[PDB]
């Protein structure tokens, strides 16, 4: 597997605050940033492996890049350039910062610090509440994505058939502003059945699990985005089947992937 970065993964790695890529950091500015509000990338510094696979999050309803920033190095760390981003206004709905997620993913393309770091064919997005629903509208706006991750996902388009991404929805089990039974399991019951897709309910969390680190969160983002973006078997051990972890309150998928 040419994209296959890091050694063997085990429950220890998945978990680690930092993987063991080193990771930098360079700033995207407001007016340098073409469709969206500007934001951090954060990547692995060491290139004899190879080039990596790339990430786009988006921050909430009202929320800037505080929100996120703790995503950015935890999953640069584990081999993946990551761009967390600030939204054009605060009051973005999830269609637009689909939008921007999308110019975010192109804008490090285009810049000279990571432009040679990533591999073009393999990209990913990822976003809290309605960056979220944000990401699932990148992910029906571009079906050559890898991988989609909504955390506490919102959005009032309910109906995801159209997706073609892998997805894992991550919902938080007493959240009351995205409550999962109206937003992140609609959307996943209404994602194609032929997808490649995952819901995992964190025990007891609220709307704002995401906003700190979470281990839960962290540990099956990582191995989602490893095994979808890096096409990583070494990853499908902790996705199927049904992790048994006391933080997930309940787990459905499309298993095996």
């Amino acid at each position: 597997n040419p994209y296959e970065r890091g050694p063997d993964p085990t429950e220890s790695s998945i978990e680690a605050v930092r993987g063991p890529f080193a990771v930098a950091q360079t700033t995207v500015s407001r007016l340098q940033a073409d469709g969206f509000g500007g934001g951090t990338i954060y990547y692995p510094t060491d290139t004899s492996q190879g080039t990596f696979g790339a990430v786009a999050i988006s921050p909430g309803f009202t929320a800037g890049q505080e929100s996120i920033a703790w995503l950015g190095p935890r999953i640069a760390s584990q081999g993946f350039v990551v761009i967390t981003i600030d939204t054009i206004t605060r009051l973005d709905q999830p269609d637009s910062r689909g939008r921007q997620l999308q110019a975010a993913l192109d804008h490090l393309r285009t810049n000279s610090v990571v432009r040679n770091r990533i591999d073009p064919n393999r990209m990913a997005v990822m976003g809290h509440s309605m960056g979220g629903g944000g990401a699932l509208s990148a992910a029906a706006n571009n079906t050559s994505l890898e991988a989609a991750i909504p955390l506490q996902g919102w959005h009032t388009r309910k109906n995801w058939s159209s997706v073609r991404t892998p997805t894992l929805v991550v919902g938080a089990q007493l959240d009351t502003i995205a409550p999962v039974s109206s937003h992140s399991e609609a959307f996943y019951n209404s994602l194609p059945s032929d997808l490649d897709k995952a819901y995992m309910e964190l025990r007891g969390a609220s709307h704002l699990v995401s906003n700190t680190p979470d281990t839960t969160t962290a540990k099956y983002s990582i191995a989602w985005l490893k095994r979808f973006v890096d096409d990583d078997l070494r990853y499908e051990q902790f996705l199927c089947p049904a992790p048994d972890d006391f933080a997930i309150s309940e787990y459905r998928s499309t298993c095996p992937f």
